[PDB]
């Protein structure tokens, strides 16, 4: 029994030893200039071959060899783009890849492999893909649930997925007509990635979509507090916990691992208000499909 959206979906079709070798169509960068690091939105031909469903990955092999000579290890993405895709013709995948730059412990900067490889790409390239891979982050079947998406930086990927086949597209067998919202946490304004699509998602059906951000760097709570997520969730107590106890609700979480710690301690305190321990009540959420969570 699944109350997601499992039913043949695909899996592994391409692997490690044998994978899909697509083409980059375009990669843009999506961050401002200010913005600490960069993300960019990156779209590959895969001319239909990877039938892949929203809340599903992709694997990428970025080219070269490890340390001993071998292949180097796969990198998991979230799909950004709805399984028809940014062209609406099924036969494309898009990636927001944020660029991971660090210094060890010498003080040598480091970039990261897959990361650098891929914001790197130019128009032609091909790239190396395997999957699709996933069954967490599925859609719910119900066509009027309400869904709650809670992201943080590249955590926007999926809910992107979802948000454009609700959205922005025409279903022969699905209408959204629930109540999704969205709240996604950046540093910066310059951080806000896709904003522009879901301010016009938002025009569109202003009774089915609900939007908020959280710019930590940028904005504060009445007590001066840093605007986190979590931050901003807070502000919707009432409302939140009240949607929780609905059956129709699901939850959905997407980005750095970071961000699960400071929403369990909102929730740990909305529920115990309540004579609810969090930690079970959050059991028993997801063993209902009801909170689905992809961090890393
Ligand atoms: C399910 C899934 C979905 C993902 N979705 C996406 C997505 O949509 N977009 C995206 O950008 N990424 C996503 N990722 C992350 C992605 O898989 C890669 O891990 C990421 O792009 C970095 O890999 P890389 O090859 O660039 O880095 P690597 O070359 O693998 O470098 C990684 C290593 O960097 C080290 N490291 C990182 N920061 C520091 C620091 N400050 N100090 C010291 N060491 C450091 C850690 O030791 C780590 O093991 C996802 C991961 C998973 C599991």
């Amino acid at each position: 029994h699944s109350k997601k959206m499992e039913e043949g979906i695909t899996v592994n079709k391409f692997k490690p030893k044998t994978p899909y070798v697509g083409r980059c169509l375009l990669n843009t960068k999506i961050t401002g200039d200010d913005a600490p690091g960069e993300t960019w939105h990156m779209v590959f031909s895969h001319e239909g071959e990877i039938p892949y469903r929203e809340g599903q990955s992709v694997g990428v092999i970025p080219d070269g060899e490890d340390k001993n000579g071998k292949p180097h290890k796969l990198r998991l993405y979230s799909i950004a783009s709805s399984a028809l895709g940014d062209f609406g013709d099924a036969k494309s995948v898009s990636l927001c890849v944020k660029r991971l730059i660090y210094t060890n412990d010498a003080g040598e900067t480091i970039k990261g492999v897959c990361s650098n490889f891929l914001c790197d790409l130019k128009p032609g390239a091909e790239v190396k893909l395997t999957g699709p891979v996933g069954k967490e982050m599925l859609m719910p079947k119900d066509p009027n649930a309400t869904i709650i998406m809670l992201g943080t930086g590249t955590g926007i990927a999926p809910f992107r997925s979802f948000l454009w086949k609700m959205f922005f597209e025409k279903h022969d067998d699905y209408k959204f007509n629930g109540l999704a919202w969205l709240f996604l946490g950046v540093p910066t304004s310059s951080s806000l990635l896709y904003k522009e699509e879901f301010e016009k998602m938002k025009e569109k059906a202003p009774d089915n979509f609900r939007l908020d951000f959280a710019v930590s760097r940028e904005q504060t709570n009445e007590k001066g507090e840093k605007m986190y997520i979590q931050t901003r969730m807070a502000q919707y107590a009432v409302e939140l916990w009240e949607m929780l106890k609905k059956d129709n609700t699901y939850v959905y979480m997407c980005g750095l691992k970071g961000m699960e710690k400071g929403i369990d301690d909102i929730m740990v305190s909305l529920a115990a208000a309540e004579g609810i321990d969090w930690i079970e009540y959050k059991r028993q959420l997801k063993k209902a499909e009801q909170w689905n969570v992809e961090v890393y």
